[PDB]
DNA sequence: TTATCCGCTTAAGGGGATATTATAAGTTTTATCCTTTAGTGAGGATAA
DNA sequence: TTATCCTCACTAAAGGATAAAACTTATAATATCCCCTTAAGCGGATAA
């Protein structure tokens, strides 16, 4: 499937709106299916920098998946 | 590592790894050069934390994030 | 009854309520299971006699031994 | 908060001392010294006081500061 | 579809450092072990 | 009735020390705290 390291928070979004447009979802649905507002998706994907970990782990449900570390 | 689904559970993780390891809350804030007192609040109450303090947390420990299903 | 501070004042004191309650050393030892001879040393003798035997034989004139300041 | 029930046992009366000495801040070893008998033997007394001796039991509870009567 | 935008309530991060704790030591306070002698205390029992 | 002896298995207590456990400091380490400046995210929602 794909897996590689993310070390950035502007390497991790990246992925993330790569996952969403591959599977071809707006933000608009992911928003108004977590509880969040569209904008939020948008300015975490601009703006990956400072967003809270709970909007993070909030929108990994949104694009079905999770998250692991690793030395 | 398992899965991580909630900030929480990801603060164990981290936190279980750094005290592994024998390393202190001070030791590690100064090789990033952040505040002590930041690495506490994130371990507790890592909810609202910022992500780039985070990844400046990962990278302390010597590891690396990564996203699956 | 005052308060006692030798192990002799301790039994003549003891003795004297056996006495007065025509009980004698013979049956008082019965009832409580100690040899006859070993009430006849607590009286006489009672400067090794042991804690056990002393509430042994207490407690046998139907009695109680409380602190005081 | 401060008085004293009946000792009807070798035990009972030997943990109330180890109480009353406590609460004055004696150590096993002090009360000993006073009273010219081994630490040893304070120590076995509030434990296994069963086979201990009344002169050591009068003894303890003269340098504790106390003194007993018998009661009905 | 999505990057943007005023108002407005709630909070992390960089500063600077301290209440607050969980650990190492550091010793007190107790409990135990050795050897010997001596006296219970239980069996059984008998003077006076 | 009660004080005493005789044999025996058992241990207090005292002399001489010391293991093992309870409380006290050291002292590093994790959580808190005040103040500023700054961005988040929700609301209703609109330009591109």
């Amino acid at each position: 499937m794909s897996f590689q390291k993310i070390y950035s928070p502007t390497q991790l979004a990246n992925a993330m709106k790569l996952v969403r447009q591959q599977n071809g979802w707006t933000q608009s649905e992911l928003a108004k299916k977590i509880g969040i507002k569209q904008a939020t998706i948008s300015n975490f994907e601009n703006n990956p920098d400072n967003t809270t970990l709970t909007t993070f782990f909030k929108i990994l449900q949104s694009l079905e998946l999770s998250m692991t570390l690793c030395d």
